[PDB]
DNA sequence: ATGCGGGCGCGCCCGCAT
DNA sequence: ATGCGGGCGCGCCCGCAT
């Protein structure tokens, strides 16, 4: 079910973390997008094609402090998913959202875009 | 400050738990009663005299599920403090509140009485 | 049907760097 | 002044006993 989607997204991880951390991060994301068909499809299409064709926002609700907790660890959610699918060595203040992204973390919306192809890497 | 109150209440623990668990449980309780002078005085007087002279209710806010967490462990708050100051071997369904107790756990109020001398031990 | 009981995240907290 | 960052509790969840 969601397990087959998680496995397909797992195939595109960059190895910056353990298999078990990546699994928990992907499971957490897929569960939030379960009742949001359009956002889930935009995520699978963006990850599966390695952001070949422009994709739409993939959002989750922002926490009060901005960090998302996965398997006991807290990090910014857009950073967690960009590290996982694009830049395994990604550090803080190294992301810049694309002009068309309407729910980017920096835009201070209760909905945060975690589409890794909605961000580009910059020098800190 | 609250540390001197915690030490005086610690002297009356029955040893059912570790020194460190008892300390965390007492610290948590004292902190909640810090801005409730009358309730804190009723607690110190009841514990210090071993419930010699009738005491008034000592309440904390009830959680949605009824259990209080102290140092990673969950238990009913009236049970935690009765185990700590009166019955170290206390088990579930072995407590019965006194007729004058208005905030007893069984009375389903958002305020729970944790005065151990507001309960008496019964057979389960 | 109803509750226990334990895993784990978000909210609160607070010490610390800058 | 402002934010990081990690500890820990209450809320949510869910498997399980009864
Ligand atoms: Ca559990
Ligand atoms: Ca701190
Ligand atoms: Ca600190
Ligand atoms: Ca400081
Ligand atoms: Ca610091
Ligand atoms: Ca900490
Ligand atoms: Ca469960
Ligand atoms: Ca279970
Ligand atoms: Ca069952
Ligand atoms: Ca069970
Ligand atoms: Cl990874
Ligand atoms: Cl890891
Ligand atoms: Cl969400
Ligand atoms: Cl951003
Ligand atoms: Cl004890
Ligand atoms: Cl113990
Ligand atoms: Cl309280
Ligand atoms: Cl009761
Ligand atoms: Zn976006
Ligand atoms: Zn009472």
């Amino acid at each position: 079910a969601c397990l087959s989607i998680v496995h397909s997204l797992m195939c595109h991880r960059q190895g910056g973390e353990s298999e078990t951390f990546a699994k928990r991060a992907i499971e957490s994301l897929v569960k939030k997008l379960k009742e949001k068909k359009d956002e889930l499809d935009s995520l699978i299409t963006a990850i599966t094609t390695n952001g070949a064709h422009p994709s739409k926002c993939v959002t989750i609700q922002r926490t009060l402090d901005g960090r998302l907790q996965v398997a006991g660890r807290k990090g910014f959610p857009h950073v967690i998913y960009a590290r996982l699918w694009r830049w395994p060595d990604l550090h803080k203040n190294e992301l810049k959202h694309v002009k068309y992204c309407q729910y980017a973390f920096d835009l201070k919306c209760d909905s945060v875009c975690v589409n890794p192809y909605h961000y580009e890497r910059v020098v800190s």
